[PDB]
């Protein structure tokens, strides 16, 4: 039983709180899971962020219970040359008896950072037990 | 049933075009896979390009029906001061139902990009169903 | 179908020429009972950095009871960087339990006298199979 979404694009945000990235959801219910664990990989391959102060991007894992797990890319320059493209990938175990219905990929600016994706990215799922 | 290629490195690259990465290579027809999903992993941990114009490396997942999911790194500086090593992940779910016999990694130049892999990658692959 | 999982939201700050393991990336194949097979391991290290003088990266490693699988590093492409940036890093392993596997553990090495951190989260995980 796997589940997987992916989008081709997103639109630009700007954001100082998680906001979900359209196309990134997971809907766990739909696909009959009420138990057992799911293996998440938030897979942003390709990403870009646009600012004045030492550009990047948080992502994280959420569920209806809030974020999972979380992480980042930053540039290492303050105004970079170019906005070089900074691969992301993150993975998390959830258990699903908790009272999880679905699993989604979020987004956060870094220091007003614009975000950017604008290239494939996916959310993928393998079930299994505890 | 789990499939699996690993490589120690391959042999420098500029191309145009997507190549086919030598090693990283999933015959799924052999592993009698006709039906259901394969979830994808291209990592390709310890890259780095070669140029002059901020250089990168394009990479894909393809099967025998052509290109399924693609995505690069690129550095930030016109020429770095020392190309660095920039992780790379994708991740990619099809379809095997449709015609496919292989999954392969490729990889493409980013403006003319001299492309390296000279330390371990991987092309992996979970079965599962809808 | 058994899922296994380890995840950390911090580790000590490590300097080390030789690979050391990071506190908490465990996963126990023996005790889930696990004797055959293949394991599909992936070691994700979302946000890490490296401080140093001299072009700074690490070293990160899948290990075994019988040794390292898999290795990679990043680095950062300049000497003294203005600023070390958030560098992640993903190892994906397929091992064979039936060689005698017990465990599996997520290891790192300095580059370059690099100090390692890991402030957020990480994991190590892992799904059974067949060949
Ligand atoms: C923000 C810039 O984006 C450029 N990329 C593009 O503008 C671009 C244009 C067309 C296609 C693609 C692309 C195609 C396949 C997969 C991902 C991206 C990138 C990239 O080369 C630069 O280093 C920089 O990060
Ligand atoms: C192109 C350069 O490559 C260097 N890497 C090496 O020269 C090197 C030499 C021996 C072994 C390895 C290696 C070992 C394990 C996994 C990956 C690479 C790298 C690296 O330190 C620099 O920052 C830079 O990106
Ligand atoms: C070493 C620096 O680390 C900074 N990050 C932080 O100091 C920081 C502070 C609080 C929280 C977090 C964090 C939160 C969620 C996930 C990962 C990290 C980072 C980062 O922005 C810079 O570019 C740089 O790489």
């Amino acid at each position: 039983p796997l589940l997987s979404a992916s989008i081709v694009s997103a639109p630009v945000v700007t954001s100082e709180t998680y906001v979900d990235i359209p196309g990134l959801y997971l809907d766990v219910a739909k696909a009959g899971i009420r138990d057992g664990k799911l293996q998440v990989i938030l897979n942003v391959p390709t990403p870009y962020a646009t600012g004045n102060n030492f550009p990047g991007i948080y992502f994280a894992i959420a569920t209806n219970q809030g974020v999972v797990a979380d992480g980042c890319f930053t540039y290492s320059s303050k105004v970079p040359e170019s906005t070089g493209r900074m691969p992301f990938t993150l993975v998390a175990t959830i258990d699903v008896g908790s009272g999880v219905t679905f699993v989604k990929g979020q987004w956060k600016s870094v220091r007003g950072s614009a975000m950017h994706i604008d290239s494939y990215a996916s959310l993928s799922a393998i079930w299994g037990t505890a």
